Formats: C-alpha cells, sequence, structure tokens
C-alpha cells in the first residue's frame, strides 16, 4: 500500500523566515561526552555554519565554527548542510545553542551526560527502522511521552526509507530531517548505518555507498581511532557503545575487523560496566524475513562478543521485536557437529528492535516452533528503553504503539556480565 | 629463515636505456577478449603513455593512448605508472606491442584468445600467493616450461608480499613487477585481490585499502558493470570467469553482493560453458593455517554457486594445495543440526592453489584425519592448469616444484556441470 505521511503533513512543515535553519539534529561529538556535533540545513543560501551556545548556569555565550557542504544525487540538489562541533563542555549541564546567526535564528537546548563512571545511571531509547509512516510518527510520539524519560536514542539503522521512492527522491530525506527534529535537536541520537542507507543505485550513476546518509549525518569516528563513519564507539555515562556496519567489509584484515579487535581491548569495565554493541542486521533472528542474513557477521564476531562478555547487542532490519536468551553458537568446526546455540552466561542478549514504523509494514512470519534461543518475540510496532540503574542492573522495556505510553509489553532485568553474572534468564 | 630473492638478483635486473619501460604486464581489457590493458612503469621521467602495436596478419602499425599516474605510500614515491587499453583487436591472432616510444622502446607480443564459444579449447594456468622467494622463482619457471602451455594465468591473490617489509617498502612491488614480467608481459594474468594487497596501515597514515595494488594493477571492471576493481568478470574462450573480493563488503545489498547476484543471472552456459569463480580466501579448507576463515563468505555465496552450477572455485591464501569433492553445506537453519557437508553433484569442486611460493614457507599442518569433503591435499609448492577440451571436458592438473616440469602429482577430469553433469568423482 502507501502509509507514508503526505508531504503537506504538520510534522513536515518548514520553519518560517528567510533561510531559517531546518532539519536540526545533534549527536555526541567526542569519545566521552564533552562535545556535541550540531547539524542543520539551510535552503535559501549557504548561511553561517556558526553555533552560538551557553549553559543556563554560567552565562558566557561562546561561538563554535563549522563547515558547510552540498551534494547531488541524480536529479536532486541538496540544500546547504552544516555540521559544527561544540567542544570542551561541562558534564551534566543544560546548554542552549542557536544556529542561523546571519538571518532567521532558532534556539534549541541539550543536556550533557554525567562524566563516565562505574555507577552512573542513564536511560537510552532504542529505535530502529523509523521511516516516516503514520506508524513512525506514533512511535516517536510514544518515546517522547515515556515516563522513563529517555536521554539519548540509540538508533540501529534505516532512517528515512527515502530510497523506496522514485530515484531515491531525496526530498524524502529532507522531510525525515524535519520530522525527527522535534526529538533529535534536543538529544543525541547515536547513528548506525542500515541497508536503506546504502543507496547503491548504479542504474542512475549513483555508485557510492551511503552518500546521502554520510553527508547528512556525521558521527565522531576519529574519536575512537576509526577510519570510517560506519564503525565507531563512544562512551556515555556508564556505557561503552560500539557501533558496527552490517554493510562494510568485516573480513580478517579489513579496517572494521581490525578496528573492532583493538577497540574491545580498550574496554574498561570498572569505568563503563555496560558494554553495548549496535548493528543493523541481527545475528539471532527467528523471523522468516531476513532469516540467517546475519550469519556472515556472526562467524567473525560472535566469539569476541562472548570473550568480552558483552551485555547486549541491539539490531533492527527485521520489522518486529525479538529478545534472545543468553546463548552462543561458537563451537562449530565444520565436521564436529556443534552447530546448535547453547545457554551461555558469558554471551550477550540479542535484541531485534526494528519495529519503529518503517513504511508501515510489520514482519509477522516466524519460524515455528519458537527456537530455544528466542526468549520473546512479537510483531508489533514500538520502541524500547534500556535504563541503567547502576553497575549491576539495567532495566530493559519494550513498549507497543497499540498500548499506552506507560505500558511495558515486554520488560526484563539485565544483570551485568562483569559485576553480576547471574542467570537473568526469562 | 628469510627466503626472499635479494635485490641484486637477476630476475630483478632493470631493463637498460634512459627511461626504459619496466614492470610491463598485460591483462584482458574488455568483456570478451577484444581489448587488452598494457601497463608499465617509467622511472626516469613521465614518458609517453602511447603503445604502438600491429598484428602479424596485417602488419599495420597503430598507436593507442593511455594515462599516467603516480602515488605515494608513507615515504615511498612511485615511478610513473602507465595504463593503456588497446581495443578492436581481432580474435585469435598474434600482436606485437611496443612501449617507451620517446626514449627506450621495448617490444613484446601477445595472442588474443579465440572468440568465445561452446567448444573453444583453452589452457588457463593457476597461480596464487606467488611472492618473490626462490620458491616463487621455481614455480614461475615450472609454469613457463610446462608442456601444457598456459595461455592465461588466473591469479588468486597475494602478489608481492611487499607488505611484509618495513613500511611495506613499496620497492618490493617494483622488484616483483620486474620479476613477473617474463610471463605477464606476453600473456594476461587475471587479478584477484588478496590480504597482502589490503595494506591497511593506519599507524603510518596509509588507510586506503588496496592502494598500491590499485595503482599498479588495473582490471576491466566497468566492462561487466562492476563499480569496483576488486570484483568483476571476463569472458575468455569458453570460460566465464568471475573474480570476487574476500576483503570487500559482501553483505546483502552492498555493491559486490548486488553485482554478483546480477552477474550470475547473466551467465550463458550456451556461450561460455565453463563457469569459474576466483577468490582469495577458500570456502573449503582442511588446513590449520587460516582454518575456517572463509566461513563468512561461504554462508553468503555457497548456495548461489550450487544454484548456478559453478564448475570450479579457485582460491589461495593457504600455502598448500587442496582439492575438495563436489560438496555443499547449505541446509543449515541454526537449529536443525544440519551442519555437515554432503556429496552434491550440483556443486563446484573447490581448489586451494595458493602454493606458488610466497616468502618460502609451506603450510604443512593439516587437520586429521582428512575430512570427507577433502579429496586431495598436499603441502608442496607448485601451480595448476585448467585445460578446457570442450563443452563437456576440462582437465585439471597440479604440478609440484619438486617434480619434473612435465609431471603431474594430481590430475582430474572435470565434467561440466551444465553440459555433462555425470559424477566425475575420483
Ligand atoms: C541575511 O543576513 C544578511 C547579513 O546580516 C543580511 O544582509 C546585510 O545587512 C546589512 C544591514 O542591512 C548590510 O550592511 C549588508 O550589506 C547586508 N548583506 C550582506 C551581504 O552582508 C541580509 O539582508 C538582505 O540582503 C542584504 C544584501 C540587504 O540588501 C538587505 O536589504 C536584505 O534584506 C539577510 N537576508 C535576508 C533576506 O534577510
Ligand atoms: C542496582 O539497582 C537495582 C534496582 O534498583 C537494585 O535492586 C533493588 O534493590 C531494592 C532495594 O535497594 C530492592 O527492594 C529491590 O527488590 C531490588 N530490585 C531488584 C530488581 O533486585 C540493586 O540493589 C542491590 O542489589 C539488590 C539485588 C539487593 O541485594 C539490594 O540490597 C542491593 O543494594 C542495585 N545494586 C547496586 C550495586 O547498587
Ligand atoms: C623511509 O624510512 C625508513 C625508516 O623509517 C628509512 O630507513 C631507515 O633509515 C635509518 C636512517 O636513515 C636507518 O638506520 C634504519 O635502519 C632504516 N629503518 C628501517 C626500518 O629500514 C628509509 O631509507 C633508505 O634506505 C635505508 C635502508 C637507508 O639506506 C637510508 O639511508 C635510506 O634513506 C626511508 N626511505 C626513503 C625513500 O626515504
Ligand atoms: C628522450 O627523447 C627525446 C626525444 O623523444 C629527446 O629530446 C630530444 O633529443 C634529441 C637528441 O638527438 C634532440 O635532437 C631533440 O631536439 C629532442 N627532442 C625533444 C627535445 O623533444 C631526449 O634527449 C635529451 O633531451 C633533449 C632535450 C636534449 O637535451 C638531448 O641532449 C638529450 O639527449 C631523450 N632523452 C634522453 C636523456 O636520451
Ligand atoms: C570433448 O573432449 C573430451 C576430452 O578430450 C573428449 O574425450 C576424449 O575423446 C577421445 C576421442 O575423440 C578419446 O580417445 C579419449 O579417450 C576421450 N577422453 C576422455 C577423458 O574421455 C570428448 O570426446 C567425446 O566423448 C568421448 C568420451 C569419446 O567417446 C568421443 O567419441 C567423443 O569425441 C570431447 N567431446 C566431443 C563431443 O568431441
Ligand atoms: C526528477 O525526475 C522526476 C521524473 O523522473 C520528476 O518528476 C521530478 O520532478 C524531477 N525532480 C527534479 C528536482 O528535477
Ligand atoms: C504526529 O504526532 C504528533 C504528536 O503526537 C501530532 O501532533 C501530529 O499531528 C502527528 N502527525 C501526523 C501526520 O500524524
Ligand atoms: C630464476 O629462475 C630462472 C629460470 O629458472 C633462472 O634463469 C634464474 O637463474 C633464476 N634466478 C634466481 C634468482 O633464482
Ligand atoms: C529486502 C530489503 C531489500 C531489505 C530490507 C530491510 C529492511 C526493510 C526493507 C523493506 O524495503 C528491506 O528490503
Ligand atoms: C597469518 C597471516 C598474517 C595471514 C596470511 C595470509 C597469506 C599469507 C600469509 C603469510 O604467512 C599470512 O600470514
Ligand atoms: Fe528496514
Ligand atoms: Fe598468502
Ligand atoms: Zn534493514
Ligand atoms: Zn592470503
Amino acid at each position: 500500500k502507501n502509509r507514508d505521511m503526505p508531504l503537506d503533513s504538520d510534522v513536515f512543515r518548514v520553519p518560517p523566515g528567510y533561510n531559517a535553519p531546518q532539519q536540526v539534529h545533534i549527536t555526541q561529538g567526542d569519545l566521552v561526552g564533552r562535545a556535541m556535533i550540531i547539524s542543520w540545513v539551510t535552503m535559501d543560501e549557504p548561511g553561517s555554519s556558526a553555533v552560538r551556545y551557553w549553559s543556563e548556569k554560567n552565562g558566557r555565550k561562546r561561538i563554535a565554527k563549522g563547515k558547510m557542504s552540498t551534494y547531488r544525487f541524480f536529479n536532486y540538489s541538496s540544500g546547504f548542510i552544516h555540521h559544527t562541533t561544540i567542544r570542551k563542555l561541562k558534564y551534566n549541564t543544560k546548554y542552549y545553542y542557536e544556529v542561523g546567526l546571519r538571518n532567521t535564528t532558532r534556539r534549541f537546548s541539550f543536556i550533557t551526560p554525567p562524566q563516565t563512571g562505574l555507577d552512573v545511571p542513564y536511560t537510552f531509547g532504542l529505535i530502529g527502522d523509523l521511516g516516516q509512516s503514520f506508524d513512525s510518527n506514533t512511535t516517536l510520539s510514544h518515546y517522547e511521552l515515556s515516563p522513563k524519560k529517555g536521554q539519548t536514542v540509540l538508533f540501529v539503522g534505516d532512517l528515512s526509507y527515502a530510497d523506496r521512492y522514485p530515484n531515491h527522491d531525496n526530498v524524502r530525506w529532507d522531510t525525515w530531517g524535519r520530522f525527527t527534529e522535534r526529538s533529535v535537536a534536543y538529544q543525541p541520537w547515536i547513528w548506525t548505518a542500515g541497508n536503506h542507507e546504502i543507496e547503491f543505485a548504479p542504474e542512475i550513476n549513483e555508485t557510492e555507498p551511503f552518500k546521502p546518509f554520510s553527508y547528512r549525518y556525521h558521527v565522531p569516528y576519529e574519536a575512537s581511532q576509526s577510519t570510517s563513519p560506519f564503525w565507531y564507539s563512544i562512551k556515555r555515562a556508564s556505557a561503552h557503545i560500539i557501533v558496527l556496519s552490517s554493510y562494510s567489509a568485516y573480513g580478517r584484515g579489513t579496517p572494521q575487523y581490525t578496528w573492532l579487535k583493538k577497540e574491545l581491548r580498550k574496554v574498561k569495565r570498572s569505568e563503563t560496566p555496560w558494554l553495548i554493541v549496535l548493528m543493523h542486521s541481527p545475528l539471532y533472528n527467528s523471523y522468516n524475513h531476513h532469516f540467517m542474513e546475519g550469519e556472515a557477521m556472526r562467524t567473525k564476531f560472535e566469539a569476541w562478543f562472548v570473550k568480552y562478555k558483552v551485555d547486549v547487542v541491539f539490531a533492527g532490519h527485521v520489522h518486529a521485536y525479538e529478545r534472545s536468551e543468553r546463548v552462543s553458537n561458537i563451537a562449530y568446526k565444520i565436521t564436529n557437529g556443534l552447530c546448535t546455540p547453547v545457554k551461555d552466561q558469558s554471551a550477550p542478549v540479542y535484541i531485534t528492535i526494528g519495529d519503529a514504523g518503517n513504511y508501515g509494514v510489520i514482519d509477522s512470519n516466524m519460524i515455528q516452533p519458537q527456537p530455544e534461543y528466542s526468549a520473546f518475540r512479537e510483531a508489533s510496532f514500538g520502541h524500547g528503553m534500556f535504563d541503567i540503574k547502576n553497575r549491576t542492573h539495567a532495566h530493559f522495556s519494550w513498549n507497543r504503539n497499540q498500548d499506552g505510553v506507560a505500558v511495558e509489553a515486554d520488560s526484563v532485568w539485565f544483570f551485568n556480565r562483569h559485576w553480576y553474572p547471574v542467570d537473568d534468564s526469562t
């Protein structure tokens, strides 16, 4: 069918005034929380890439300077894209920032996270495969109305679904920018790259993977000694978050592979006890759709995730909700017969959470019966929250769109794999 | 325990004359064999990129123009690299070609293949992980001294092993170019990217993978609508050869995955009976060294190879020889326990032929006992020959450096999977 919100929808409205900055969004700008990448688009002319900013406390108004860029895609011309990095911020404080300093100015605000620490509580939103359908709008609306009150969104891939349109009509990137602004202009969303961001379209001489995405959404990849925007890590509060790319190389000797192997070695559980991995394609998935796609990355990375006692791996891709048991399937040796996943308290829980809305379609077909390794699964739209209480406890909840904003359809306690490695099995 | 040929070795002699072209190599330059890429380096000055060439049939001298490029790697500065494509060649005819038209000219010849066809015989050589050890030299001589007479080399990756040197001393790329000249200047070598081509070294601000390889060795990739030099196909005689990149992305939706999926659809067994796939890392391997590394790509591609009746898949990486049975391992679904390879007449034979010499170390450790899927494996240096008699028969043989050039240690008839799918089991 067609359940994408019409161009003239209220979520798509353009901020008024000559060259008013639009599609504003922010994300963590450094490795630990002291910086922030502020981004936006101006449509009438290049404009300034300057950000004004100040804490509500100490009232000194500083000015950050950034860069402007443009891109083309087939018959589409981007507007003027700005990214600026505000650095040396104070932990745990509200900051006001402004963009569009030369003409129409707009003001926004954000709150830096506490300094990383073993016992720092923090609430992450979890959203995958958002799209811009009516379902999409409902999810975002639930998240912002959650009483748990999310401070950062971990976003597991597939943003605008703009590549489903005629010529990947990139206007549909612009709309998704203006739609998400009401959330991401005030809190970082941590970006993962999904298959709808590949935009590989040889048929119209666009053969550079990830182009529109890579122009519109910067991440702090050098911060973690990565050579690419598609894999990086950041530390925020008590969490160490590794972000991977289901669609870049991960063979032995590749950049991503090499970077990951080192990065894990840099994880200090006494400083960030919550080790979280993000990636678009799930490695454990009992839905028919995309079943076993994640098998290739699993052969390369699963054993590591276990060696390093990862707490949780979030994925999207599959348009539905799943939560694995703590299992591993890493004893296989071709001829040894050992290919069944087994209970394993060192392994992460795997969560598919790619049901935020996409283009309005849910994946309902499941392998039957439910496999031993699947703890819970349901084909409903929604988003999740991973809520860190302390060094031993994180409460994860899944909320459905058909339910009330306070209802938790599925809800489990995560016991830390380093500080409290006990059967949290449901 | 350093077995590389010294810099003052004869095989590394510099051709004489001011700005004499060196490191001359050719490779197919179009899809079906009517074009040829001539490559060389000049050291003294840029020089001309023109190539003079005539056929023996017509004795009409013609000029083709190409491009010159250069690169740097850390503190290394390349010479002047030339790539020129000759086009509109006539099938099955002898050409002479000349390079270095301004100062020192040098003359070489090649022979276009026959026009592609169902019953067109052709002898392909197989070489992998060649290197520049004394072992490397022996393999190359056995190859050129072969009664079988290879007409084209299918080269499964790992060229110079320059990257084993301090800062990857790219000088050892130059020496390798000069050393292989006595073969590749007179017959094409088809190039596969190996792990020693990756040359990802962020420690010295060299982070563009395949850089040196990319500049020195061009391939006719746009010819098969690939968008990258690391995966592509050519048609030569009665074979359709597909080259893949073990160290590029092959995830679902990525360029290589997309290209391969479409390319297999394009194969016409009625034009090119013998379907051959080259990659660096083996899908089946029963040796310790690199055991199971090919698992990831296998999970993505194996079923396609079975589905399209691939006749043979060649690889290297493992420094030995191995030949599998026709097997598949494509029934696994995580929980059905079906993870054992089975005889499968519809599947390719998998050959590991990465034993041309490298830097002089053979991989002798094998997993015992020999798996059912493994038909033959020996830890000796040498090369292979894939000799196509016609649409039904091809004869594969393996020559050992320790044997006479005319002796075959392993020998086996392939019965075409599309035209003559009789059990060709040994
Ligand atoms: C967008 O911001 C610009 C910078 O503030 C405005 O222009 C500047 O206005 C100053 C005082 O009006 C004047 O000294 C400058 O010449 C002028 N422009 C530049 C290039 O700095 C601009 O205002 C409009 O454009 C300028 C050239 C004038 O003609 C005004 O009359 C226009 O309103 C702002 N643009 C708009 C459309 O608001
Ligand atoms: C980390 O946070 C957990 C959730 O807030 C704490 O658990 C809870 O402790 C309450 C009293 O503090 C108790 O009434 C609740 O039943 C319990 N909730 C759960 C899900 O267990 C936890 O507190 C510690 O660990 C628990 C299991 C008890 O032994 C408490 O006495 C401990 O203080 C917090 N752990 C730490 C290290 O602070
Ligand atoms: C590129 O850098 C290398 C070191 O990072 C140069 O080699 C080093 O030179 C040192 C003093 O010049 C010498 O004592 C070291 O043994 C050596 N380091 C290594 C690991 O080889 C290299 O140099 C040239 O060749 C070397 C062997 C010497 O003959 C030097 O005199 C030469 O400059 C550098 N290459 C270039 C093109 O600059
Ligand atoms: C490389 O070839 C060039 C011609 O293709 C030479 O330049 C030429 O040398 C001829 C000497 O026999 C001279 O008459 C021509 O004028 C000249 N053609 C040009 C300049 O394009 C070149 O010779 C060297 O450089 C020239 C400019 C003079 O300086 C000569 O004395 C040099 O030999 C050849 N290079 C070398 C180093 O042999
Ligand atoms: C295609 O090439 C095959 C390999 O050369 C041919 O088989 C060979 O045929 C020879 C006589 O032509 C015979 O003496 C060889 O022993 C035989 N070699 C093998 C390995 O079988 C094949 O020839 C056809 O089929 C064979 C089996 C014979 O029965 C002949 O009658 C046929 O020529 C070639 N196919 C064709 C159709 O030519
Ligand atoms: C691009 O092409 C489509 C038809 O292919 C057309 O309808 C659309 O208006 C064009 N967009 C622009 C901005 O040129
Ligand atoms: C999206 O949700 C917002 C907030 O709940 C609402 O005000 C708006 O009308 C919705 N937009 C559409 C097109 O559904
Ligand atoms: C390499 O082999 C060739 C041919 O066998 C021979 O002419 C030459 O002596 C050898 N050179 C070295 C360095 O082994
Ligand atoms: C099957 C593909 C090409 C992959 C994929 C992942 C997530 C969502 C969609 C729907 O187009 C999708 O289409
Ligand atoms: C273990 C590694 C670094 C991998 C690899 C691939 C191909 C050749 C070699 C050399 O031993 C090699 O050593
Ligand atoms: Fe999706
Ligand atoms: Fe090798
Ligand atoms: Zn997806
Ligand atoms: Zn290798």
